[PDB]
């Protein structure tokens, strides 16, 4: 299964399934500073869904393990953002991420693969 490409259109796939999840409800645009005032005294480097999205569509990822960062940052920053570990917000992310993990491992391996067969001569 070796199309060195495939991998687009699977993350905008996995990008529909993650905005049709309620679980996505606080991770799909920025943190308004008027509601979370000191949001960036502590998180440096902002990310959410509609961004990894907006990136994907005007081809600034070259793989899918830069798309898998950005995600993953998404995460981080809930946890490094959040008052306890059973918030309703940080919760949600843990549900997200379980979920992300388990569609994104074929997308990446597929991936993988399809470079290791191109570089095979
Ligand atoms: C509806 O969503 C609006 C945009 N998102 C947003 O305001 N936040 C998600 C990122 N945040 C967090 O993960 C945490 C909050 C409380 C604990 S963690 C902080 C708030």
């Amino acid at each position: 299964s070796y199309d060195i490409q495939a991998w687009k259109k699977q993350c905008e796939e996995l990008l529909n399934l993650i905005f049709q999840c309620e679980d996505s409800e606080p991770f799909r645009q920025p943190v308004d500073l008027l509601e979370y005032p000191d949001y960036r005294d502590i998180i440096d480097t902002p990310m959410d869904f509609a961004t990894v999205r907006e990136t994907l569509e005007a081809g600034n990822y070259e793989s899918p393990m830069e798309l898998c960062k950005d995600v993953r940052l998404i995460f981080s920053n809930s946890k490094a953002y959040t008052p306890s570990k059973r918030s309703r917000i940080y919760s949600m992310s843990l549900r997200l991420s379980a979920f992300f993990e388990e569609h994104i491992s074929s997308v990446l391996s597929d991936y993988k693969s399809a470079l290791r067969f191109h570089k095979r001569n």
